């Protein structure tokens, strides 16, 4: 009974097994559902105030209904942050439009000692 | 990346590892290929549903920093929510404590909602 692909899509609210988003900022990603309720993809940063921007970083996550969570490492063949964030949260569908309302959290290397930054980003699906 | 550097750079000296927080949960963290992290979760946490039930978890981390994500669902209890957490590692001679902070996506009294709260792991072996 593992959820296909496509079931774990159409349960978080989206027609097919890819999907493309964009959040406030800017910031783009692809989710791509597999089995295991798997979530793989990549995150595009356009947030000012970040490093590592406007290349791809792998996303890796879980999810189950229209909920999801998923995590990127700030590291690629163009630019390093030596840091990670994860997102968590709820898709929600109205009309033809979905959103997924998240907080994220992310771990860094403070001045002095590790830390961890938090906020929210919201995403609506690109069609 | 190789695995057993991954997972010496995070901090552990073994791709395998076993991990309790400070209310009684536990979990297993696998360091694969690249920046992987796989491995399984037992949430022992007053107040939540699915307590005492393994469920997979999966993340990434870059050096001793590290992100994983967990769905409530498996074989026994459906929790409908997911919960990911994000922090950094720190060693003290072979002692190894993760803190992280965790979000908690579930359905709230009326809509989605995100339940904020912090873990405190320790590397028991």
């Amino acid at each position: 009974q593992d959820m296909s692909p496509r079931q774990s899509a159409e349960a978080f609210g989206v027609p097919a097994v890819s999907s493309s988003w964009v959040n406030q900022d800017g910031s783009t990603m692809t989710l791509v559902f597999g089995a295991g309720n798997s979530v793989s993809g990549f995150y595009v940063n356009n947030a000012p105030g970040f490093g590592c921007q406007g290349t791809p970083y792998p996303l890796v996550g879980l999810t189950w209904g229209n909920f999801i969570g998923f995590t990127v490492a700030w590291d690629n063949a163009t630019a390093n942050c030596n840091s990670v964030t994860s997102w968590t949260g709820f898709a929600e569908a109205a009309g033809s439009d979905v959103t997924i309302v998240t907080d994220w959290n992310l771990a860094y290397q403070g001045s002095s000692s590790g830390e961890i930054q938090q906020g929210s980003d919201t995403f609506t699906l690109v069609n």
